[PDB]
């Protein structure tokens, strides 16, 4: 019977640490390093599982943990990591989308293009776990990414934005629309050149997705891969990502200079508050041209702005 654990980062840093010679090269799916130790393989992944394989195999185990879990578990690739591992080093388009919870200013969906050659760098820049990333460190890593790697950008204003939602056009079907718009326009752009793979971080079912595409006059379909939490695929989603973001905050910063007041991000309470002030201050039209209207904050900001 051998042992299966579950390792932390720092149990994970000093399993790897220790066993000196620690392998790394043609391992399996998920896999960060093998230890070729005698009478034991030791196999280390990404989700923090350690395999201890062997005669010596609860030994081992218990040398780093106590009260082993035994299991028929074998050093095998894991399904959760198959794409990564096929897809992380090819050249390869990511899109990501930013603002759809956010009362105040656009949708912004971004497509970043990282090339073989390019994948070291935008990495080293540290895009991974963007989401820990501040935007004040995003104003910082975006532009560096823009001049590093092609892009494009699509940003659905509020006008438009409450045209297509009045209209019927829910937001999936408008976060459908704007990633094959920008799609679209990556593609050309670095055309003659064709991307290996393109990444879309799954935000709705892939039949779905196509669907809402029926009518447009272009669909980039070819090579799509539609996968969760996509920016731990390929670093060209999470430059996408981070490339979104600042954009974002750009156009919060132009919009609330054209409202002649700070538009607080997200959509609580304090959102609500700045809504009811504008509505005093320009009139409540002036909500078309900056916030998601459907919003319930809409409500709310107009029972303040009468209830003062
Ligand atoms: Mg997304």
């Amino acid at each position: 019977s051998n042992y299966v654990i579950q390792a932390d980062q720092q149990l994970l840093d000093a399993l790897r640490a220790h066993y000196e010679g620690a392998l790394s090269d043609r391992l399996p799916a998920g896999a960060l390093f093998a230890v070729k130790r005698p009478d034991v393989v030791i196999t280390a992944y990404r989700s923090g599982k350690v395999l201890f394989q062997g005669k010596a195999a609860e030994q081992e185990a218990a040398k780093w943990i106590s009260g082993a879990s035994a299991s028929n578990e074998t050093a095998d690739h894991q399904p959760s990591a198959l794409a990564a591992h096929q897809l992380g080093s090819l050249s390869a388009i990511g899109s990501d989308e930013v603002g759809t919870g956010d009362y105040f200013g656009p949708i912004v969906v971004a497509a970043a293009y990282v090339d073989r050659p390019h994948i070291a760098k935008i990495a080293a820049l540290g895009v991974k776990d963007s989401k820990q990333l501040n935007d004040e460190a995003i104003k910082r890593i975006a532009p560096a990414i823009m001049e590093t790697v092609p892009h494009a950008v699509t940003v659905l204003d509020n006008p438009q934005y409450n045209r297509w939602q009045r209209s019927g056009m829910p937001q999936t079907k408008m976060k459908a629309l704007l990633h094959n718009r920008t799609l679209v326009k990556l593609v050309d752009a670095i055309a003659p050149a064709e991307p290996e793979a393109i990444i879309i971080d799954e935000f709705l079912k892939r039949d779905s997705y196509f669907r809402y595409l029926s009518d447009e006059d272009r669909i980039i379909r070819e090579r799509v891969h539609c996968l969760p939490k996509a920016e731990s695929v390929h670093v060209s989603v999470a430059a996408a990502s981070i490339i979104a973001r600042y954009v974002f905050l750009e156009e919060m910063e132009q919009l609330s200079r054209a409202v002649g007041l700070l538009l607080p991000k997200g959509a609580g309470a304090i959102v609500d508050e700045a809504a009811a002030r504008i509505i005093r201050a320009r009139g409540e039209e002036m909500l078309e041209t900056c916030a998601k209207l459907h919003f319930a904050n809409t409500k709310k900001a107009l029972a303040i702005a009468k209830r003062r």
